[PDB]
């Protein structure tokens, strides 16, 4: 089995774990984010684990299958598309509790060494009918991010 | 195909370190620099976890897939993560990092992607110290900066 972790750096903080039991099974993504503004926040794995230029150098959404942007349940989506995490209140602690079959901790869809990004605005899941929607989901600015690294156990 | 990775060091000192590998079978070339080191040798290793949950402490021990004891990069017995020392020629300067190693890789069993690069306060004795810590940490002491090693653009 495999485990990875991301510690967010930026306007919000938090520790997000990734657990995968077998190469064939989905990845369970858990942990908590603190200091999010109330509301929905876009949440994606971006291609590069590069923070030489803050979250900007993370590049675009991780997209090994060469698709347009969507939500995690969209028929068309980036592998890195994990939708929104939602703060129910201002200045609280948002639980992260996601499972996804596209991302992996092994092989071509492996997210090890890539970057988890939290956004300022809601991910519209690619339903905005413009170029931005098909690329970023109009999630706006990158407010925090971290490189996804191998974790204990 | 050719691979690249990068690590941004944060802590008491800072820096950016690049890793380049032409082939899955070629050595890894490590370049970049570290700013602010005190004059002298400073231990420099890849640690096993890319885990920053408890600062550089949670990066765990030196990356060691071959189950060996600590040494320098040229030691017959070493950790894969053992990259020896970086040496600051002056106080408060910028130290060039210029290393090539064939044990570390950006692919496979020995891949360092998703692991942590750590700079230490004291010199790594390359496992030629006369105590138990030598054969494990090289007596490099405090972890003064670290970063997770991430994939970088071609
Ligand atoms: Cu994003
Ligand atoms: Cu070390
Ligand atoms: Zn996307
Ligand atoms: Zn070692």
């Amino acid at each position: 089995p495999a485990k990875a972790v991301c510690v967010l750096r930026g306007d919000v903080s938090g520790t997000v774990f990734f657990d995968q039991q077998d190469e064939k099974s989905p990845v369970v993504v858990s942990g908590e984010v603190q200091g999010l503004t109330k509301g929905k926040h876009g949440f994606h794995v971006h291609e590069f684990g590069d923070n030489t230029n803050g979250c900007t150098s993370a590049g675009a959404h991780f997209n090994p299958e060469k698709q347009d942007h969507g939500g995690p349940s969209s028929a068309v989506r980036h592998v890195g598309d994990l939708g929104n995490i939602e703060a129910i209140e201002d200045a609280g602690v948002t639980k992260v509790s996601i499972q996804d079959s596209q991302i992996s901790l092994h092989g071509p869809n492996s997210i090890i060494g890539r970057t988890l990004v939290v956004h300022a605005d809601p991910d519209d899941l690619g339903l905005g009918g413009n170029e931005l929607s098909k690329t970023t989901g109009n999630a706006g600015g990158r407010i925090a991010c971290g490189v996804i690294g191998l974790a204990k156990i």
